[PDB]
């Protein structure tokens, strides 16, 4: 399937190398009227946390080549203007963060576009995460969201817990990297004002909906999970940490076998397992949408436990955007 | 009371500091072999965290000299042999992280001090934290611990909850600043595996006692809580999640006003409360053992809530140690 | 003198501080289309990096009070709208980064302001440092520059040095802590390539004017100083190494004499003199213009040598301002 | 040739990595007291800065089995207590940081090594720097040094500059990343002061003897450089900034065809040259010495330069110690 790339950012980019690394996916055109060509060369073949592109990054002929890829870019700040058909993208990958609506996103198809795939939790386009809910997706659904990262790290960690034991309820917090949304110095930032408080400086509290999306794609726990947040001073890499009350009492070790399995058979790629001495820099650039530390997790009796699970933000998510288009692709 | 202080590491000095500041007790002595006499002078006058002392501080005569009272300066690595006696101190301040068990910090009774308190928990000595338990200190008791920066968070906060509500069970997570025990770079962390890597690259987990520590000192609440803590890259302020089952029905509106009701009165100057929109470095310097932070904080029902609170574990915790010298002083 | 300003930023809002420290400076009234009134109340309160204001602020009748003074807020994009003169702004400090031409700035005069002070380097302003220039000031000048922050460390130590030995020629490299024009992670950045990538994750060098600019206010100097810049993790406090070319031989002792014999004298409280064993942080807060760290400096021999300097690039600039409006207003 | 590495820290488990892709290099045995065999397991898998080991590593009867090779591990504080005749090491890598005199690194010898490769400069064991005059080493030398991270970035840029247009004078400042050396969180640091405040806080000031060690390597310019060092908060990659007089004029375009005429032929894979807008995480991991970064400098005139040049200290430099080993085995 053919791809466009709305938004060259963190997620754009990185979804761009995930389908050059792969390749059921061929990216053919991007948009970002805030990177020209030459810039994109740039953006593109240097990365401060996931290091250089490996392979050869050129313009050429209006073109950005990538390992000898021509493709289409464009410079429009609405959406419905780009000539997604013209330059055969069928499907477009929203990485704004400005277009996470139906009527929003449903712009793209204005320009051509078949299909949308919101990079973000949506209020209203339907939401998916790969390996809990994805089978849900059908070929009527033409704007469909990826969820947040944090709801991909979440929803199979409980996916797996509420299938085995139950979750009668849950409190989830992310300790959770900085994002492009931040300010490295006290600055204005609209409604959301601690997210103004200077990034490196500070443990910043935020809201986060994650919680109550897994919900969302686990029907059953709807109205059993919600939490918070953490910003802190790292460039990538965060972590949940899942509080909850079992149903079926649970020796740690229980969960422990329960999470290596899913891990092993049907989660395999997705939910991730160790009993390692890990720390953060461990998932740098790594794929899972969730790895289980068990180590650092803790119970106080079988029915109560708090459950810690990592998750590489930026690559994990992009990587499973991937993921997705493929899914969806094959349903055609 | 005349106090003596091992070890002028972040505590020790920051007691030292605080003492100075209040008047409520008089630094006469203090013992570092690390840390030479014109050292001194500069380890105390700059510090990156809380600024330049305000105030005098010189070396004379082989006295550190701090707003013109002279302390006498030891260099023993081993307790035993440190003449507090000789230099007046009742009381020593054991904040050297190396003589926290009651055979260890009673060594400084050998050269004639009269009590103890061990800056840090202790797996044997007494523990007190101001506010919760310290009423049940007596004059029998010749080495006590001051318990850890964070079970002077938890502990007031978890009092008032459970006094009101009823803790039925409750899972804690610190996220917590870097501290004189990790390393810089990836480096040897003996049994601490996760404490060797390098600190202002990583998120790391880590083990501690802190929650199940509230019992000992909120003995009605032993067996019921428990955490682990997160370090990440910054230099100061810490703060604690708490996921707590209630035995009775809490709005978070009447959890607002039961904390803020304990603010204002018994636990002043020990608990604290806001409803501003705070980061970490609001914190930076605040005297408070716990500071509940309202808009942070989220319930998923009357009875499964996460409370959010702020503690300076530098500062905070000093000022409680000075708080306990000052307790125990008025029951000789 | 009756100030406004324009930009509540971080030199705005310090600005702002320092100027109730004066009250030979009212400030009475302050426009930021992007800081409401309560906002406003909320950024002046709380500074991660300089800590909470020490003073009282509300919000009352639509006023930012501070100290018990009504201040008057505006709420304008294009600052010919600005009704300074309603307000009785006779100065104001332009400090929003995007208005430094005498054209752009003199917009200000259109709502009755009577002198507007350009808080960074103007391509056609006249430029003062204070302790270098500030004297070739008059009253005829509706709109002057006080230069940046780097010019202002750089050209008093350079004021001493020329005089004394003669600056044959320089080369300075000033390390800069982060700013708002810095992006958390990697991100677009118009011309600017090197500055859009992550802040806290770089060392990132970038071109700066302050060194050539040095020549402008000490005018033998003109074509005989450059340099550069390198911006890295830290939030604030910054540091120039210029390394020149002396007319005259001087051992390094007697460059310290003379520098020392000026921080005493006629550039007491501008330029200051340390031997210490100093480091960036115990200049937070420090109200020099450069402080000359006479340990980290080192000749090769007497004619050829490398001088440091540090500064407070938000707080000693703030200050500044502040004093150079006190200036003008002694002319009027 | 058979290889031993004392002190397995960013250095030695560096060294080994790099062995492991060598091929002319073999590992063999490895002591560090403050690391056990299941530890070293650890500490070697996970890297925080270059991530995780590319290949296998285990723990297997008593040995640590890199790529399937069985390495004898010792656990020595004593160097001449090593038995490194018995383990095969006929090299030994003196990467501990306080054995870098000959009379010390010696005592490698009597345990059965054959020659010594100090990780660091020594007061007098001879000093080689790859591309820049190992060509002087013979097999007398059963002691040798390969100076610092810093002398490999300066020298073989140093020399090409010298060797067109001739060094009259220059001083060099290098930003360096944070290394083991430092604290976490203000602490004692004896002899140096500035090396004990908090490493991710501060910009800090240090004395640095590579600049003057480059004419160890370069005779020609002894006495013609000194310079000195500001540790920044990065994990790693550092930069070199040369300040320069020259004897013949040079165009700083002449200078970047020179440089760039060096890297492609005799210094390959020792000095890089870049146009591009780099910033210090795009060296993350880059094998070379020293890469020009012709963009960053600046010339005041035809005779007076700054030139800016990188280095990743850790990986750059581990990869010249397997040089200078493969250069001296190859002479056996
Ligand atoms: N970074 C993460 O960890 C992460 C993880 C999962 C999902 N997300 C989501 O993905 C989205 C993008 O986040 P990001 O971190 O990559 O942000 P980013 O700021 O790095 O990238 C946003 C990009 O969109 C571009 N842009 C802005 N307006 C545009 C327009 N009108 N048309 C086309 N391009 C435009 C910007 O120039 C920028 O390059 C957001 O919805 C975010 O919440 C981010
Ligand atoms: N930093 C915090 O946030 C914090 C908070 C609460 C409690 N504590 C506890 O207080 C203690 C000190 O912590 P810190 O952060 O100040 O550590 P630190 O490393 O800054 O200070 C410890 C000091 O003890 C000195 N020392 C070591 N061996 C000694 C000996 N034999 N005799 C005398 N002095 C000796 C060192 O030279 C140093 O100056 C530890 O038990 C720690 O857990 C720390
Ligand atoms: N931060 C420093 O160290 C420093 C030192 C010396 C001088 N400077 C200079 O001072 C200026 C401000 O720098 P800063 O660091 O305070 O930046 P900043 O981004 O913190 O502040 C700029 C402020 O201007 C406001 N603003 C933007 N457009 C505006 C408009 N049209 N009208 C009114 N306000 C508007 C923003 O909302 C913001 O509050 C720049 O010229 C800068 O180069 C900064
Ligand atoms: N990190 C760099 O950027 C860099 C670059 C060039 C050279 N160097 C030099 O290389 C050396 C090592 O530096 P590093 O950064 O790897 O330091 P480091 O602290 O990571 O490693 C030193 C290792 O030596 C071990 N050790 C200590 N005492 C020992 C003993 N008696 N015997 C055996 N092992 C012992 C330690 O346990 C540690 O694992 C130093 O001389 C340093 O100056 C470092």
């Amino acid at each position: 399937v053919k791809v466009g790339v709305n938004g060259f950012g963190r997620i754009g980019r990185l979804v761009t190398r995930a389908a050059f690394n792969s390749g059921k996916v061929d990216i053919v055109a991007i948009n970002d009227p805030f990177i020209d060509l030459h810039y994109m060369v740039y953006m593109f073949q240097y990365d401060s946390t996931h290091g250089k592109f490996n392979g050869t990054v050129k313009a050429e002929n209006g073109k950005l080549v990538i390992n000898g890829k021509a493709i289409t870019i464009f410079q429009e700040r609405d959406p419905a203007n780009i000539k997604w058909g013209d330059a055969g993208a069928e499907y477009v990958v929203e990485s704004t963060g400005v277009f996470t609506t139906m009527e929003k996103a449903g712009a793209h198809l204005k320009g051509g576009a078949k299909r949308v795939i919101i990079s973000a939790p949506s209020a209203d386009a339907p939401m998916f995460v790969m390996g809990v809910n994805h089978e849900k997706y059908n070929n009527t659904l033409k704007i469909v969201s990826n969820a947040s990262c944090t709801t991909n790290c979440l929803a199979p960690l409980a996916k797996v817990i509420h299938d085995h034991f139950g979750i009668v309820e849950g409190l989830m917090t992310t300790v959770h990297a900085i994002t492009a949304t931040q300010k490295t110095v006290d600055g204005p930032s609209g409604k959301l004002w601690r997210d103004g408080r200077g990034a490196a400086q500070n443990i910043i509290p935020a809201s986060t909906g994650a919680a109550k999306a897994v919900g969302k794609v686990i029907p059953e726990l709807n109205g059993k999970l919600t939490g918070m947040a953490f910003r802190v001073p790292t460039p990538n890499v965060s972590v949940v940490d899942l509080t909850c009350r079992l149903e079926k009492p649970a020796k740690y070790d229980e969960i422990k076998k329960v999470v290596k399995q899913a891990s092993e058979g049907p989660l395999k790629g997705i939910l991730g397992y160790t009993e390692d001495q890990v720390v953060s820099c461990d998932f740098n650039s790594d794929t899972h949408s969730s790895t289980f530390d068990a180590g650092a997790g803790i119970a106080l009796n079988d029915h109560f436990v708090k459950l810690i699970s990592w998750y590489d933000n930026e690559f994990g998510y992009s990587n499973r955007v991937v993921d997705l288009m493929v899914h969806m692709a094959s349903k055609e």
